[PDB]
C-alpha cells in the first residue's frame, strides 16, 4: 500500500526510490511526512504507475538501512559523505558558473543568476553545517538528543530554505537541462549540480527523517 506510506519511509526502505522521487520532483527530504498519494495527486501523476515502479526497485538488492543504525554512526556518515563533500563541491560549481555566465552572457539560454544562487547556498550551508558539527551532533552523541528540540527546529527551518534555493537553481537551469549549444564546462557543471542536489536531498532526508526524530525520542 505504497500510496499510503510517507515519502520519507519509501526513500529510506527502497533503493534508488530517491532518484525516482527526484524525477517526479517529490520532496521526500523536507516533505518526507507527506504520503505518496497526496504528493502524486498534487502533481496530477498516476499513483498506480509510481506504485508499480517502486515495486520493481523493491525487488533489487536490499541496501544499507539507516533507519535503525546507531545515531553516532549516522552522524559520522553525514559529516564525511555529505558535509565534507558539499564543502568541496560548491566552490568548484561557483567557479564553473562564473565562467559559464561570463562566456555565454549573450545567449538567451545562459543561466543568469546561477553564480549568485550557488554562492548563497554555499554561504548558508557552510554556517548551518558548522552549527550541526559544533553543537547538535555532539549533543546527540553525548546523550542529550531528547533536549535538542530548539536546534532541531532551527535546522529544519534552514533545510526548507536550502530547498527553496535548490528550486531557484533548478528553475534558472531549465531543470538542470543544458541547452543544445552548451559545451563541456556547461554540461559538466550541470552534472555537478545534479550530483549536489542528489546528495543534499539524501543528506536532508537522513537528518529530517532519521536522525532528528530518533534523537528527540531518546535513541
Ligand atoms: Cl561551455
Ligand atoms: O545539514
Ligand atoms: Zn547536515
Ligand atoms: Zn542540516
Amino acid at each position: 500500500a505504497y500510496r499510503d506510506q510517507p515519502l520519507g519511509e519509501l526513500a529510506l526502505s527502497i533503493p534508488r526510490a530517491s532518484a525516482l522521487f527526484r524525477k517526479y520532483d517529490m520532496d521526500y527530504a523536507a516533505g518526507g511526512k507527506q504520503t505518496l498519494a497526496r504528493a502524486a495527486a498534487r502533481k496530477e501523476l498516476d499513483v498506480e504507475v509510481i506504485e508499480a515502479e517502486l515495486a520493481k526497485l523493491a525487488e533489487q538488492p536490499i541496501e544499507k538501512d539507516w533507519r535503525s543504525a546507531p545515531l553516532a554512526e549516522i552522524i559520522d556518515h553525514i559529516i564525511v559523505r555529505y558535509h565534507d563533500r558539499h564543502r568541496e563541491q560548491l566552490p568548484e560549481l561557483i567557479l564553473q558558473a562564473t565562467k559559464v555566465e561570463r562566456v555565454h552572457a549573450d545567449k538567451p539560454s545562459v543561466p543568469k543568476g546561477l553564480t549568485k544562487y550557488l554562492t548563497m547556498l554555499h554561504e548558508e550551508l557552510s554556517s548551518h553545517m558548522m552549527k550541526e558539527e559544533q553543537i547538535l551532533f555532539p549533543m546527540i552523541k553525548q546523550g542529550m538528543g531528547s533536549q535538542a528540540m530548539g536546534p532541531i527546529s532551527v535546522m529544519e527551518s534552514e533545510h526548507d530554505e536550502a530547498g527553496e534555493l535548490l528550486e531557484v537553481i533548478k528553475h534558472t537551469t531549465n531543470n538542470v537541462t543544458p541547452p543544445p549549444e552548451a559545451c563541456t564546462t556547461w554540461k559538466a557543471m550541470y552534472n555537478g549540480i545534479n550530483e549536489l542536489i542528489d546528495d543534499l536531498m539524501d543528506h536532508i532526508s537522513l537528518e529530517n527523517n532519521v536522525l532528528f526524530p530518533r534523537a528527540l525520542a531518546g535513541e
